[PDB]
């Protein structure tokens, strides 16, 4: 087993998403994951947006210092992700922790670039770029930033 | 199986306080319950203060209309439950939802009612006493409501 990461106190939480195939642009499905870089454990929802309700997504546990993957999907389904959001909650089970926010973070996402490969980013979560936006970013929730 | 309630769809989410044994105040101990008044999924966290940090007494999920027993206790711990906190998300599953805020909520525990049965309260809980405090009302996160 892995141990707690100096600095993962701090709270930092991503979405991000990452083609399946990142040389072939043209046929490749995504992956929608929730990145906890964090000695945290999360619950968390994620949540796409349809009129005036939302529809639920994906839902669960994110252990510390690791990533799920929320969603496998195809470049139709960007229709259904013009707004969406991550909301969560964030504990140690058995150590003492700082109390960390409550979060709701509701993000437009920039499904343009969902075809324009260079527009993603290198990180050190994923060999492939990826576009990633911030949810909670050095322990502030990053409301209203992509919005 | 039990549908949705009507008024259901408003969060109405209570930390109750519950004596196992409400005749034998001297020798019962206690039991205390997130109680989920509403048609949500809820992720929570229930934790205590000690000094500058927190220490997690009970995590998981809650099902729409009804509670979950987060510990059973005897009057030594009141010592530990100065100032509780529950954090909690809430979500449907398959079903479009309004979208909730996420929550967090600190309470300073009036621990002296715990000697004194007339100062629990009837509710549509329990069929003894309780010592009921809200952590949404009416939607409405109870914030510096308990502090
Ligand atoms: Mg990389
Ligand atoms: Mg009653």
């Amino acid at each position: 087993r892995q141990p707690e990461v100096r600095g993962g106190d701090t709270l930092n939480v991503f979405l991000a998403y990452v083609p399946e195939d990142a040389k072939a642009m043209m046929t490749t499905p995504f992956e929608a994951y929730l990145v906890n870089d964090s000695n945290y454990y999360l619950y968390y929802t994620y949540l796409s947006a349809e009129g005036k309700a939302w529809n639920n997504r994906s839902h669960g546990l994110v252990e510390p210092n690791t990533k799920l993957l929320l969603e496998e999907f195809t470049k139709d389904v960007l229709n259904e992700m013009e707004r969406v959001a991550v909301q969560l909650i964030a504990f140690k089970d058995g150590k003492p922790a700082a109390i960390k926010p409550a979060v709701s973070v509701e993000l437009r996402i920039d499904t343009v670039k969902f075809y324009k490969l260079h527009t993603f980013s290198a990180s050190d979560f994923f060999e492939e770029p990826a576009l990633i936006y911030d949810i909670v970013k050095d322990d502030v929730p990053a409301k209203q930033v992509y919005v």
